[PDB]
């Protein structure tokens, strides 16, 4: 079998992609936001605490046929952002772009912080991360993927997100006509839970390409690209009046600015990430000082390849039993 849908930013400034998803039976769409940097499934749902939704799809269990209750379990998460959801857990029907996955663990929010509370749009998350990380308890649960897999033409899925435009998620197949060129794979480790590789180097700019390791994980779930402080200062330096304000929390650059472009390495292959899409706006409605879509990772503790790395290219997630990440222009 193989599934295909399309992925949707939520605003004018890519901030996070919505991917419609259908539970239960007959069918709730939901709109969810598929990352690759977590393993739980979860949805706002009839169960969670009314005052904390504010114009979210709703996942009904009892209004679905299929709908079971998973007895005991519960789960909870806290995101790195410092965004957190919990709640209980059913089984019920999911599909994704004419791909069924029956007893999928669907995870119902009975509580939500206020940043998903304040994001009318996106109705929940779909984990794609190793399964290893999904926080039911006292049963550990698998991702839509994990339950997926065998049934998949080939054990994979794949991301094309768009810049400022919609793109897919495939599942089961590669589109050959979606990229161009080679892709080039790369070695993956799971040991921390996450599609964690090493890119090659960077090169900012038409400067020359430099040599050097970079650890991290490719993230659809975080908007921006978090690399180590000495690589991002490299790239700043390069954007008169670019500067790392604490009272904004990142690097900030005059909006007047045409932002360079940065490269990053893939084995012996380069991804290109155009400088607009870099550019995150402004800090606040009128101002002329906008938001870098380049940032420390300085005390994340980890480097993430997220949506502005990773929406340069046709990203390959290859959940064979040696699991690898490949890459393409596109």
């Amino acid at each position: 079998s193989t599934g295909s849908a399309t992925t949707t930013p939520i605003d004018s400034l890519d901030d996070a992609y919505i991917t419609p998803v259908q539970i239960g039976t007959p069918a709730q769409t939901l709109n969810l936001d598929f990352d690759t940097g977590s393993s739980d499934l979860w949805v706002f749902s009839s169960e969670t605490t009314a005052s904390e939704v504010d114009g979210q799809t709703i996942y009904t269990p009892s209004k679905s046929t299929t709908a079971k209750l998973l007895s005991g379990a519960t789960w909870s998460i806290s995101y790195g952002d410092g965004s957190s959801s919990s709640g209980d857990v059913y089984t019920d029907t999911v599909s994704v772009g004419g791909l069924t996955v029956t007893g999928q663990a669907v995870e119902s929010a009975k509580k939500v912080s206020s940043s998903f509370t304040e994001d009318s749009t996106i109705d929940g998350l779909l984990g794609l991360a190793f399964s290893t990380l999904n926080t039911v308890s006292p049963t550990q649960q698998k991702t839509f993927f994990d339950n997926a897999k065998a049934s998949l033409d080939s054990p994979v899925f794949t991301a094309d997100l768009g810049y400022h435009a919609p793109g897919t998620y495939n599942f089961g197949f590669i589109d050959t006509t979606a990229y161009t060129g080679s892709i080039t794979y790369t070695a993956v480790s799971t040991k921390q839970g996450f599609w964690e590789w090493t890119s090659t180097g960077y090169a900012v700019g038409s400067g020359t390409f430099k040599s050097t390791s970079i650890d991290g994980i490719a993230d659809t779930g975080t908007t921006l690209l978090y690399l180590p402080a000495t690589v991002v200062s490299a790239y700043w330096a390069q954007v008169s009046g670019a500067k790392s304000s604490s009272s904004v929390g990142g690097y900030v650059f005059p909006c007047s600015a045409t932002l360079p472009s940065f490269t990053f390495g893939v084995g012996s292959a380069r991804i290109v990430i155009p400088g607009d899409y870099i550019d995150f706006g402004p800090i606040s409605t009128g101002s002329s000082s906008c938001f870098g879509g380049i940032q420390s990772s300085a005390g994340i503790g980890i480097n993430i390849f997220g949506d502005v790395a990773l929406k340069a290219a046709f990203v390959v997630f290859n959940g064979a039993t040696t699991p690898t990440l490949g890459f393409a222009s596109k």
